[PDB]
């Protein structure tokens, strides 16, 4: 099976990528915005949205990694092998749980359209000379709906 | 935060944790099941329906855990440590996702419901002495 | 004072007697039963009914003989005596727990009438020698307003 | 199963330990008032009330308690080990049921409301200084 | 900056210093009593009145007294000294806490009117020499011709 | 019990945890500012609001762990020992008052709906990583 997270949202794993990792806050920053803004309805009995659902599997997913990699560093016997685990999970899962997060919690709070206009114009600014391109990064807020029925 | 996963399906861990390990399939043929009866729905730019937005996740978070899970015991010297890790996955992280599976994967199939209901009769048929309950277990698809 | 537990629920200490112990379940699995199927009730600030009254107290009694019975095991010097005090327990007040939890579970999912004759069914059952009885045990399945 | 014994009844074990210990009756006293007060009804085919299905378990369950404690006794050599169960029960569970066995006779004679606002009045009295306050206790019938 | 707690609520702290230490109940009985009668609606998202809004503070205070020492003597010598050395929060703040959570509790109950009547009253008694007094204090609680007018 | 000082304003401890502790002002230059712009307000025999009423608590409140603070530290003249409780006070109570006293005050200043936003507003800026994010802050008084 092949599935894209993004695909049903009107995106792709690639997409995404067109980001670099420095864009991203981190996994903690975006687990506190997550609760700060979306709290009550994360918690509710109520769906909400799409978004909404793969947010909070995301965030429970992100736990069960951590419970994993923490559980294994418990176990390994050379401190450098615990700082290969942090390193691994950094450098992969971690970056891909930022852009996960971060893509369900912008769509929340700008709407997709927004958002994928946005991945865009910031990966076209970072990507053009600092010298050569406006000091500030473009603002998300400053950019210019179904009820999912069931 | 404390987000239950089946909350807004309208069940807890708790009524899940009332069935014994045993019940359920095991995260390989729950995978198995998923691709052979909604691949399509699964892959496709529909969201579909709740269960399956949430089953895509589940379905990429074991996928995640056991690159995670390979890669330590791929490396691992001692195979007494290679069982305890694949001992520590089944006994842990293993169970919760055959839970969480199952659980999509039934009620794609014969609603929530159904799904609930059997959850009991199963969970109350087992409880019962073996000597003094019906031979056979109660089917989920009847009702 | 001379008070018969299922008295006021029309039945008897004699009659719940009548199953062997081997009948009921234990009571872990009894408790969790009660829970998966009657938390909320059982938790809520309303009567319920006369079976909800008795298993809550039933509930938070078998946790105040865990407590003494754990209590007890702990502080005893000869571990062979610990091991006397589980099955004094489960021997004796155990099984009066697993009668009491599963005749006020059974009641509330499936009425009086039919525990009753459950009881009954089953203990006619197994008294008769096996190879003259119907090979499967029978079987129990096959809110209420509460006059006095 | 987070279940409070008072709450079907309006209230809660945090009221009742508003009362000292020294408050209540002891266990025997209760029993005896029991009896002399609701034998006939506590014995009877019918329900009367909830009060009455409640305390008719909560007499059984003391006297279950007391049948282990005692087996346990009859089974210890040494005296002062005899001593300390006895004042475990009666400084534990025995408090417990001290205030469980006050609550629903004195809700069965005086009714939920007045004993609820006598809870109230009495743990206000003794938390109020000796030479501050008045030489009688409230009185439970008054009012 | 000079603030008396209890000018908004008509006294002063030189008028609760009227009564003797002896007069108040203990803190933990305060806060156990203020439990029992005001719990919900301390607990409450309401204002409810300014003395709710005061007592919430007063009780959150101690707590904050007692986490500090506490917190001090867990890591100040080995436990023989350590206790009893911090036992000074409940020997001078302590009697300034009685009077404030008292004060509160019995306006809640009885009103500012009957509270400060009853300051007086009591301070007074206990004032006049024992052998020449009533013999019970006056009672906070305390205070036919409606026929005429029926 | 358990009493949240912000429940009662239309927050909770948790909203105002989501700001970084650097973001609030030292609790002297919150003292000092609440006197430059309610000292009457605050000494006078009225209620004037809610808002006063807690803020005048917090003030006094401050003032006794502070004495407090002062007598543990001036017993034992040892630095390391010293050095804990300022660092005691910096690392927890210290920042719970400049929480209080900044809610209050900023609350007072531009209405509760304002301050509320203004919260998330920073704590998602300070979030955004710096070389992704507008250069300045925020502004409380921008609407
Ligand atoms: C809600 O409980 C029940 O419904 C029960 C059923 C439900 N039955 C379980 C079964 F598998 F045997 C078939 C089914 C039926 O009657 O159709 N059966 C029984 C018993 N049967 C024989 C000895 S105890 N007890 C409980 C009350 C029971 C209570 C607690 C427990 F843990 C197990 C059973
Ligand atoms: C699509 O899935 C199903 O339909 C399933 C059926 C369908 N049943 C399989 C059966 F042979 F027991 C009879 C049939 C029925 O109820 O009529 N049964 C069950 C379970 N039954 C007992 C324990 S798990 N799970 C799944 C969801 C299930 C899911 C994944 C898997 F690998 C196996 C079963
Ligand atoms: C394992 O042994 C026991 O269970 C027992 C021992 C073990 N004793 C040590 C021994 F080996 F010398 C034989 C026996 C004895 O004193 O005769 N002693 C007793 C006593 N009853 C009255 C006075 S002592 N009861 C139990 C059954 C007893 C039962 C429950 C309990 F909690 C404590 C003791
Ligand atoms: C709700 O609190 C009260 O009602 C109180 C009463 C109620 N009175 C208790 C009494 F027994 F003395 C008689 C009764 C009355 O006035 O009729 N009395 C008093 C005090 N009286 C003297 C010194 S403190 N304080 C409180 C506020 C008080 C507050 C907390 C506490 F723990 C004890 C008393
Ligand atoms: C039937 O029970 C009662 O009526 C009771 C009365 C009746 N009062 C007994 C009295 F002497 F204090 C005067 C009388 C009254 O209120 O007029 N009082 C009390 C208590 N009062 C204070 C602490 S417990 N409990 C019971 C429920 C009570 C219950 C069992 C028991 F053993 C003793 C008292
Ligand atoms: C609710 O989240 C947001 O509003 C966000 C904003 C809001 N912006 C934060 C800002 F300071 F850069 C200005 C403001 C705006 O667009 O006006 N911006 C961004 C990002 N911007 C650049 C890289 S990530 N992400 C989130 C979704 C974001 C998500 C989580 C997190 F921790 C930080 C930011
Ligand atoms: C009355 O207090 C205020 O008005 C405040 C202002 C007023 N702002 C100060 C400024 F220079 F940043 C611009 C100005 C504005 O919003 O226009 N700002 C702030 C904070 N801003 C960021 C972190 S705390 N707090 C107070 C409540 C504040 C409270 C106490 C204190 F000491 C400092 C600031
Ligand atoms: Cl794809």
């Amino acid at each position: 099976m092949d599935i894209d997270p993004y695909k049903e949202f009107g995106a792709t794993v690639e997409l995404l990528s067109f980001l670099p990792s420095d864009f991203f806050p981190s996994v903690r920053d975006l687990l506190d915005t997550a609760a700060a803004l979306y709290r009550d309805a994360l918690e509710s009995p109520e769906h909400c949205s799409p978004h909404h659902t793969a947010l909070r599997q995301a965030i429970l997913c992100w736990g069960d990694l951590m419970t994993l990699a923490t559980w294994v560093g418990t176990n390994l016997e050379d401190p450098a092998s615990r700082d290969l685990v942090v390193s691994y999970v950094n450098t992969n899962v971690g970056l891909k749980f930022r852009q996960l997060l971060w893509f369900h919690i912008s769509c929340l709070t700008f709407g997709r359209e927004t958002v994928l206009e946005y991945l865009v114009s910031f990966g076209v600014w970072i990507r053009t000379p600092p010298a050569a391109r406006p000091p500030n990064a473009p603002i998300l807020s400053t950019l210019p709906e179904n009820l999912y029925f069931q």
